[PDB]
């Protein structure tokens, strides 16, 4: 079942930021909901850059790229100064460097991408006709419950992809480590749709090996710092004793 967990404290975290959010937690036994807008858990949103996890799996699986490839910066202006360099798929994951993942998506091509997204059953599994932006503006949408299930399957090497491909993508997703707890995950922020949606979807590998998956999903506004997603996640995972 999917139930609200214990949390007046986490409800208050979201309220203090003056926005609506949910945090979905999946253990080997249960799915629990936390936050101040629990109906978000079963609502579809554009995945934004969380879809890089699946883009990478599909690109690597189909040998459109490899973890050693250096993607060339051809010199154009890019939203962030940090993106204006040659980099690997794994580097671009961490920077959320959309141009690299757009180049990859074009290599995959609309037809293979739609076939793979249908095979995985990700969200509504609709990609439309534009292969290089369907995750940012639609029509692809996915609920937070569906994202936490996807990322739990990746964490356990249970997606229907090569084991080595799943290991390679997991290795691109390490965000932080605290006292032997490793926190993996991928941020997203769809800034160009209304309302704006922020994500942080991932899992914790605890020191004894246990895995606890998460999907944070919240309404963003343009004044917020991008770090808000990480801040609310970390504080909540501490409150729940997951880290």
């Amino acid at each position: 079942q999917i139930v609200q967990g214990h949390n007046q404290v986490i409800h208050q975290y979201f309220d203090e930021k003056n926005t609506s959010g949910v945090l979905v937690i999946q253990t080997d036994k249960k799915i629990n909901l936390y936050g101040n807008a629990l109906s978000r858990a079963n609502t579809e949103y554009v995945p934004a850059s969380t879809f890089k996890m699946l883009n990478a799996l599909i690109g690597l699986e189909n040998q459109k790229t490899d973890i050693n490839e250096i993607f060339k910066w051809k010199g154009e202006k890019r939203s962030f100064t940090a993106w204006e360099k040659d980099m690997t798929l794994g580097e671009a994951m961490k920077l959320s460097a959309v141009p690299v993942y757009q180049e990859l998506a074009r290599r995959i091509g609309l037809d293979l991408m739609q076939k793979e997204v249908k095979r995985i059953g990700f969200g509504n599994a609709e990609i439309g006709q534009q292969v290089d932006n369907f995750w940012l503006v639609g029509p692809l949408k996915v609920t937070p419950i569906q994202e936490v299930e996807f990322v739990s399957q990746l964490a356990h090497t249970q997606l229907p992809f090569s084991e080595k491909v799943q290991a390679n993508v997991k290795n691109m997703l390490l965000l932080e480590e605290s006292n032997g707890y490793k926190i993996f995950g991928k941020t997203g922020w769809a800034m160009d749709i209304k309302p704006q949606v922020g994500w942080l979807t991932g899992w914790v590998e605890q020191p004894d090996g246990k895995i606890v998956a998460f999907a944070l999903n919240m309404e963003m506004r343009s004044e917020m710092p991008a770090s808000i997603r990480n801040e609310l996640l970390m504080k909540s995972l501490k409150q729940l004793n997951i880290i």
